[PDB]
């Protein structure tokens, strides 16, 4: 009833909170969008960072429509410079409990007015808790056939011990969740005074990992100081609230907004078969 | 136990990990030995970090002594040079359990290193607070002599929104009596190999301030530095465009921890 006419739907998943698995749904939803993509992102990871924060909407009114709530406009949909609107729900608009609660975040989750989109990212709590998991459940029993394109795993090279990369794997593949690649975040650094990005601590070793699965390895993202600054204070990225609807273009300033415009690209390669 | 002879007890603390806790601990431990004290580390933090990896004696064979487990010399004392020397000890010397099982047996491992003669012994800790880790702070607290525990070390990061993560940590400093010798904020910045220039995006003084909420101690901040980890992994000096001791003394990080190590100290004493 609310995703009928969601043509695809991913998940963003960590083994680990801390991995800053919100950002990187936050670029591949902008990234989508840069391509010409309707994209939503639904937020049920109430513990990790906001991601209508990231959007600069967290103090918008959800407005509600006959029979369900809209989603909040990140920005919309531009032809003349080919990118798609952008769409963003939180499930901290609706928030202790336990299965009571589940079956309200189901309800509500059906109640979001997505109307017509190309993809839905899910930024999905980490780790696999028996609260969790039903969650996970509950996405699939409501998913229809073909609709969900799979799962992206976010690591890190810090990680001494894989066993939650290891561990979200296993599950992905315990119940069924197409794994469409893992992105190694945090791998690198680019910074302001310089272009320059190094990471000469090279062998974060999430490629291996990704071998060990025989699952894609979408890329290494590295930290950029001036992308944090431009989701907290709104400033355009330069190398040597914020207004939502400005971030989508100053954020093809970010350098970034490379990586991701080739991460996304290679995810839709996989998701269309 | 076999702390009849350690003078100084340092617990290095942490809300979670992934903050370069074990890292933090590794370059108080260079820095207190190249002032000339002689230094032990307990890393009894599985999920850390391997701190023998970060000294370079992942490989060697832990020999057996009176009743308990030898700790492994790092380097000797070099009167000459002002170090003291440096000892390791970690549960990664001897595995290749889980429950009460697995702490039951940190326990009785902590209770068999022959430490010896000791000017300071540091203890990587494990993460969190559970009732498991607070049995091993309890177990350190009844084996220590009143001047002994010198108190806790908490190290944290200021990306992290989880402030409450450092006052669950002073709070059950406070509820078992553990001093807090001070806050580390670590991860704070970011050298970077291409030129020395160190970039910082945070608060900027927001560990300070939170800290001054607390009451306590503020030692300094710490930023990254890449270098430090090629020189943990491959012994390259850090370039800035023998022994581990020595060679950190080239990197950027080393005066931080000479200022944050001679802070510890006078606190220690008085
Ligand atoms: S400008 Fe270049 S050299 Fe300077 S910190 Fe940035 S990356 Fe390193």
């Amino acid at each position: 009833m609310s995703l009928s006419q969601v043509k695809h739907i991913i998940l963003v998943l960590s083994g680990k909170g801390g991995v800053g698995k919100s950002s990187v749904t936050t670029q591949l939803a902008l990234s989508l969008s840069q391509a010409g993509y309707s994209v939503g992102v639904l937020d049920v990871d109430l513990t990790g960072p906001s991601i209508p924060r990231m959007f600069a909407v967290e103090d918008a009114k959800v407005k509600q429509g006959s029979g369900g709530w809209l989603p909040v406009v990140v920005h919309e949909a531009n032809p003349s410079t080919g990118i798609g609107s952008l769409r963003v729900m939180s499930l901290g608009f609706l928030l202790w409990r336990g299965p009571k609660k589940t079956a309200m975040v189901r309800q509500f989750m059906s109640d979001v007015l997505w109307d017509e989109l190309d993809f839905l990212l899910v930024d999905t709590p980490p780790g696999t808790s028996d609260e969790h998991i039903s969650l996970a459940e509950t996405l699939l029993q409501e998913a229809r056939p073909g609709q969900l394109s799979g799962a992206i795993v976010v690591t890190t090279p810090q990680a001494v011990a894989t066993a939650d990369v290891r561990k979200e794997l296993n599950f992905c593949k315990k119940t069924g969740i197409r794994v469409l690649g893992v992105v190694e975040n945090m791998s690198g650094f680019v910074c302001p005074n310089c272009s320059e990005c190094t990471n000469i601590f090279s062998s974060g070793g999430g490629e291996i990992m990704a071998n060990d699965f025989n699952v894609r390895f979408l890329g290494r993202v590295p930290i950029d100081p001036q992308f944090l600054v431009l989701i907290e204070t709104g400033k355009r990225p330069r190398y040597p609230t914020p207004n939502s609807s400005l971030l989508v273009d100053k954020y093809r300033d970010c350098s970034l907004a490379p990586i991701f415009r080739a991460i996304t690209a290679d995810v839709v390669v996989a998701v269309e078969q």
